């Protein structure tokens, strides 16, 4: 037989009774608060599964049905609730509901998880179809009094809320506090995520869906859960010419639109300290740098490159990312050389000097593996750009800058045709810089005095 657990909400002896699938209880524990809850088992033949069965209490409707659907039954156990014998029962029910389905996870461990997994969907189904704002409002409160061993419950409120579509109200801060891992160790973290994501479910999508708001709503706590998402995304490594991925892949941001949310980000010194105290995380998991320096407007780069020089030294091979990153910035660089505004341009001649105070300093760290020729290719777009959008001559050191870093990439190791286009682009540059003759008529003077 195939059991079901039935419960209600209100000296009287209360019966289940209906049709003869089974013709014509215990008391739980009487809450208070003008309600008690009434429940009762009843074990139904293993053939009459998915088939209506309804029911009775001796009951007042302003018949009741059931379905024992053999797509959310576990062990083979059901669980009926919310049968009341309104909105007021329905707030109660869900505190309970919510009560009841977080008592099982005493003992993390993927039976209790599988089992408050089953009990939820298969409420929840009973429930988005019974044949509400302050629902949801009165969930998250009953939900942050409950939960106020982290990245689980974390997770779980996750799936949670977007099963019940419960959008994070103005305090995505907490959530994304909670799948913020404290762990300063990669092996710790997936220790911590593996028992709970291990489990067919859409984590990714959850996550995505989480990561999207805190976006949209102008917040940042969430880049702390971005490791998470990783672990969920399962990235796949990178080819021979990963330059040609595209940023979010290579920024391991997929499905997520960040560059309305990177370039309307009005505070990005509150961005800059949320990172600087969670620099542990760029150690647990390697993407993570890449894609906050692909959430970053290329204002704030070189802080970034700066403050987490120390990684860089313990991790050189996301050097080499901050090339990639800035390549996918190359509209935006051209965008703000085209101009001349000087103080953008400085920027940018500083982002380069910092790129080769990196290649030259951790020029005898970098490991083989990660240092793939791609770059060079790279570099030489650089390159271009910088010598396509700066037009006047007082901007020279930026060409410079760039050749600096070719030469730099090319001592680090096709070859030739990368030089080749360097010098190609340094000469366009000169022709079109160099109009004029030299020396004046005369001789006694240069033209350029820069020359």
């Amino acid at each position: 037989g195939v059991t079901v657990f039935f419960h209600a909400i209100i000296l009287h002896k209360v019966f289940i009774r209906g049709g003869e699938e089974f013709k014509w209880l215990h008391y739980t524990r009487d809450l208070g608060h003008d309600r008690v809850l009434v429940e009762g088992i009843v074990c139904i033949s293993k053939k009459h599964l998915d088939k209506y069965i309804p029911y009775k209490y001796v009951e007042f409707i302003y018949n009741r049905c059931l379905f024992i659907k053999s797509s959310l039954l576990g062990s083979g156990d059901w669980h009926q609730y919310y049968d009341i014998v309104l909105v007021k029962g329905k707030q109660i029910a869900a505190a309970l509901m919510l009560d009841s389905t977080f008592s099982i996870l005493q003992t993390w461990d993927t039976i209790n998880l599988n089992s408050f997994f089953t009990q939820f969907e298969q409420f929840c189904f009973v429930l988005q179809q019974p044949m509400e704002k302050e629902v949801k409002r009165y969930l998250w409160q009953h939900l942050k009094k409950h939960v106020v061993s982290k990245l689980k419950t974390g997770l779980i409120v996750l799936f949670v809320v977007e099963k019940i579509e419960l959008l994070l109200e103005g305090s995505l801060d907490w959530l994304c506090h909670l799948l913020t891992s404290d762990a300063s160790s990669p092996d710790e973290f997936h220790r911590d995520l593996s028992h709970i994501l291990g489990i067919p479910q859409s984590w990714r999508l959850y996550l995505v869906n989480l990561c999207q708001r805190c976006m949209d709503t102008r917040t940042y706590t969430w880049l702390g859960a971005l490791p998470v998402l990783h672990c969920c995304m399962e990235l796949a490594p990178r080819h021979k010419d990963a330059w040609r991925q595209p940023e979010d892949t290579w920024a391991a941001l997929e499905g997520l639109s960040f560059s309305p949310f990177r370039e309307q980000m009005l505070d990005t010194s509150s961005l800059l300290q949320f990172m600087r105290e969670k620099q542990h995380l760029l150690s647990i998991d390697e993407p993570l740098f890449r894609s906050w320096f692909s959430l970053l407007p290329l204002s704030h780069l070189v802080m970034y490159m700066e403050n987490f020089i120390e990684h860089l030294g313990r991790f050189p091979a996301h050097i080499l990312d901050c090339l990639s990153g800035i390549y996918y910035r190359l509209p935006g660089l051209e965008q703000v050389l085209n101009t001349q505004d000087v103080q953008d341009v400085q920027n940018v001649q500083n982002i380069l000097e910092m790129l080769l105070r990196l290649l030259d300093t951790y020029r005898d760290k970098i490991p083989e593996e990660a240092l793939s020729p791609s770059y060079l290719t790279v570099c030489l777009k650089l390159h271009e750009a910088i010598c396509s959008s700066t037009k006047l001559l007082k901007f020279y050191e930026l060409p410079a800058l760039s050749a600096e870093i070719v030469c730099r990439m090319i001592r680090l190791l096709s070859v030739q045709t990368v030089f080749q286009g360097t010098l190609a682009a340094t000469k366009r540059w000169l022709r079109e810089v160099f109009t004029k003759n030299m020396l004046t008529s005369s001789g006694a003077s240069f033209t350029y005095v820069k020359e």
